[PDB]
């Protein structure tokens, strides 16, 4: 009888709540941070962008 529990090796886990848009704006605004952008060209582009100089920085001070 096949009963195992085998290891979830490299693996994210999973939101089981319903997902607030901030999920998505932490995302796109880190897209960029992430591939080593600096921060010139991230400001500028997100500015323009309809991102708000302080709505990127509480973005960026919540992934901390």
């Amino acid at each position: 009888m096949g009963s195992s529990h085998h290891h979830h090796h490299h693996s994210s886990g999973l939101v089981p709540r319903g997902s607030h848009m901030n999920e998505k704006v932490e995302k796109i605004v880190e897209e960029l941070l992430r591939r080593g952008y600096s921060e010139e060209d991230i400001r500028r582009y997100l500015k323009k962008q309809g991102i708000d100089d302080r709505e990127v920085d509480r973005a960026i001070k919540k992934v901390g």
